[PDB]
């Protein structure tokens, strides 16, 4: 039992290094998107700005929490990082899609994580996910959804201005 | 009677309430406008600007209304702000629409209460309205009317891409 | 139901809705108080000014939970601004006991909408509520307990000495 | 006839003559409530700065009556100058309750001005009256009010310590 543990569940700590898997998993989701959107046969700019902006981010939410199980006295355990549902991305609408179901997934994993911590009584673990996760995840669920709406309402993915100047005026 | 009252008929300082009244009103529907345009099914954000701005607008008309009252000895009464006729604006060019009738129902209500300041030989309250009020509807209703017959050329209500880029390259 | 919508209950949605309402009235209660101050028969600017800056944060207060429930995917409907209790506030002092009952209402809501989301497991909810609100109400509560009791033990209202003292030297 | 005057009607030239040496009356009675405020035995300094302030202002607002006759093609009469009606003003709130009344009489004067430009259609002088005259005499009235109410409330005139706070506190 390290020296500074008090008041840390053992299956908070497990829980700790499955959301790290999933945040390093996002993080790797973004990274193929954004590359997809570089393709001489895509081509759009701010679609792969977007998605590698959203990458590193993801490894930031990663690190906080390998941060947080090291302050708590828990011990990491990296597992594979498995490759992202797809290569091809498709077009620029049906990456937000893919996007917006990420994100709220990891939202749904984040809820379950604070579930586990108020039945544990562990109000630190509780204001950790609150302060750093649970308004990020509200605010990229948001965007993503204001993204999905535009790209639609332009007339994507079928005109394929919509995409080109949703690029210039919306992520550039 | 107030100590600084001169000039200023009951009938005057009674339609000076019920401006104040209209102009609170029009905040309100501006308000409930702007955070139409904020949902994620419709997520046009310089809409949501514009109408936000033009609600903190109408606050100050029906503010300056409340000094004047003052300011002539009259008293303010307040009743309830009705909420707006919509709750759901239906679209970019709609909300204009309903926006340029509005202003032009403000408008009227103004041009009522120079009658009645004419009527009762009341030049301070004449030169009231016309200084801070005449012009700025008349500017209202001409910027309005040119949103509308842009956003109809451009082919709104059908085309969300004419909303999409109105919202960016003039509302923006 | 809105595509970002997730842990959201119709009961948080619906209690959301009737709090904007309560914060725009509170809005419109320190709008009359702030215009009573401004009477020639009154005449404190600084209760004025202060009643007024209180009025523009009640609405920053509702825009606020506006925002919020477009973030979870709610749908806003606004309703009727009921009119204040009183259209004279009598004196610096009732205004600020009647402030101080007004900021303990909106403080009532506030604990039982966090109820509501806590039964409801909405940690988000609960996080927006403590981060924005909850301190906010314990300040407002705090600083007008501070003000009656100054006025009282200077010896309003049976002083209107105290009241040009306490705007002077405490207001300004 | 001059070469410079159109649709400027005798009756109104007569009345701006008369306009005008009542603008220098009342900087006459400024004048004497300065220097009253100034004796040993009143010693209220910024009582008497308003005063003076107030009797520059009168005298501004005469010569701006003397410009528009020359610009209309009228010609100056000059009168003598009547004395004021007290030497001795007796207090702060009587020397402002009498100002409140010359501010009333002025303001009169200069509306029953406005009622003659009018019958004579006179738009320009209209104006001249609404733009310089109309909203300065209102704001000097509600002033005089809000001050006359808070030396009222402090308990003037039986405090010498009302007089000397308001001189300190609002009129510093
Ligand atoms: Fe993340
Ligand atoms: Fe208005
Ligand atoms: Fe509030
Ligand atoms: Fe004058
Ligand atoms: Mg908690
Ligand atoms: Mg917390």
């Amino acid at each position: 039992t390290s020296q500074v543990r008090q008041n840390y569940h053992q299956d908070s700590e497990k829980a700790i290094n499955r959301q790290i898997r999933l945040e390093l998993y996002a993080s790797y989701v973004y990274l193929s998107m954004s590359y997809y959107f570089d393709r001489d046969d895509v081509a759009l700019k701010n679609f792969a700005k977007y998605f590698l902006h959203q990458s590193h981010e993801e490894r930031e939410h990663a690190e906080k929490l390998m941060k947080l199980q090291n302050q708590r006295g828990g011990r990491i355990f990296l597992q594979d990082i498995q490759k992202p549902d797809k290569d091809d991305w498709e077009s620029g609408l049906r990456a937000m899609e893919k996007a917006l179901k990420l994100e709220k997934k990891v939202n749904q994993s984040l809820l379950e994580l604070h579930k586990l911590a108020t039945k544990k009584n562990d109000p630190h673990l509780c204001d950790f996910i609150e302060t750093h996760y649970l308004n990020e995840q509200v605010k990229a669920i948001k965007e993503l959804g204001d993204h999905v709406t535009n790209l639609r309402k332009m007339g994507a993915p079928r005109s394929g201005l919509a995409e080109y100047l949703f690029d210039k005026h919306t992520l550039g």
